[PDB]
């Protein structure tokens, strides 16, 4: 129903008005702590990334919750593969020369993401703690890779993460990813590919222990960009002859899981799932639909169906390939056990054969 949907998305426009004023008084103070936080010799070059559902048009619900993402340039960096996982790598650096600014934070050859993490929290702290003409708090450290936590006039948390900037070429996991080539062109996979690749710190889990310093690829400025610019011709939804409803259909993936993740929080089943495994699986299902004519407007409910069902599959065989890393499986065994994606697979189907009840 292409019109019971769109009453849903109409429903969700409502929110854009608070989640815009959120943004702003969270910008607000990200601006001044990036502007104290370049003094730090080892944080010279830090910068604001401008990436996340928030920038992609997509954020939904969420107000008095946001994540920033700060990037720092390292010039020359050597990669270092860490046993196979084809997204987790060590940081070394290819020159001897003491230019680096990190000597501090290496630990042996190997850059220490632990260190930095630290002096990052410890410089943010120390920050935070001097200006009074915002009420910002630092929270409590819980997650890894969105290592510092804050809250603004009690009201608004953000997550800020680290992240580093590199202006090489993408490591050779990334060979075989970012199959666009039938749907944006082999054009523009190219300028992509042209442009610079990040690593936010994320330990690995081989079994009981981990290795703390590791670091994940990230790609979130190629998301923004395949999103913002999603369609195969150029003045895709910029007319009326030519709307699209991928956005659209985004949009109430993101809306689904977080309904059901609404409803079972007590369960602890769907921890697990966060709204990146949507986002990816939206973009394979946008590999295989690269034609503007299989996203027309009046379609949203055929599209939306062809969506979850990809979704769907993704739980059942256990397998959602990473969107620029295809040898990582963001829904392997080791990452989410069996039982969560069946109860997942459950909900949606419930919800898919009962004209989604969830939507109202
Ligand atoms: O860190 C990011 O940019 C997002 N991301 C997630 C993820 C899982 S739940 C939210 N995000 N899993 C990844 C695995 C490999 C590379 C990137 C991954
Ligand atoms: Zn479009």
């Amino acid at each position: 129903g292409a019109s019971k949907l769109r009453a849903v998305l109409e429903k969700l426009k409502l929110s854009r008005d608070d989640i815009s004023t959120a943004a702003g008084m969270v910008k607000g103070v990200v601006d001044h702590l990036l502007l104290r936080l370049k003094c730090d010799s080892a944080f010279r070059g830090v910068g604001l990334l401008n990436t996340g559902s928030y920038y992609e048009h997509v954020k939904i619900s969420a107000p008095n919750e946001f994540d920033v993402m700060f990037k720092l340039e390292v010039p020359r960096i050597q990669l270092e593969e860490y046993s196979n996982t084809r997204a987790y790598y060590f940081v070394k650096f290819k020159r001897n020369p003491k230019e680096n600014p990190l000597s501090q934070f290496l630990e042996g050859e190997i850059l220490s993401a632990s260190k930095m993490l630290s002096k990052f929290r410890k410089i943010i702290k120390e920050e935070i703690n001097d200006i009074k003409d915002t009420d910002v708090i630092m929270k409590r450290k819980r997650g890894g890779s969105p290592a510092v936590t804050l809250l603004i006039s009690e009201k608004i948390s953000v997550d800020i993460t680290l992240a580093l900037e590199s202006k090489s070429s993408w490591p050779a996991s990334t060979q075989e990813g970012l199959r666009i080539q039938n749907w944006l062109s082999a054009k523009v996979r190219k300028q992509l590919r042209l442009k610079p690749f990040y690593l936010v710190p994320k330990h690995a889990k081989e079994g009981n222990g981990f290795q703390e310093e590791t670091w994940r690829l990230s790609f979130s400025h190629i998301e923004k960009e395949i999103l913002n610019n999603h369609g195969k011709s150029k003045t895709c939804c910029e007319n009326k002859e030519e709307k699209c409803c991928r956005k659209d259909c985004l949009k109430l993936m993101k809306y689904l899981l977080e309904q059901l993740k609404e409803r079972f929080k007590d369960k602890k089943h769907l921890d697990k799932f966060s709204s990146y495994h949507v986002k990816t699986a939206f973009f394979h299902v946008c590999t295989q639909n690269p034609q503007d004519s299989q996203w027309d407007r009046k379609d949203l409910g055929l599209c939306f169906d062809n969506c979850v069902t990809y979704f769907l599959q993704c739980l059942r065989t256990e397998k959602l390939e990473n969107y620029f890393i295809p040898e990582f499986n963001l829904f392997s065994s080791n990452l989410i056990d069996k039982r969560s994606k069946e109860f997942l697979t459950k909900q949606i189907e419930y919800e898919r054969n009962n004209e989604f009840p969830v939507f109202d």
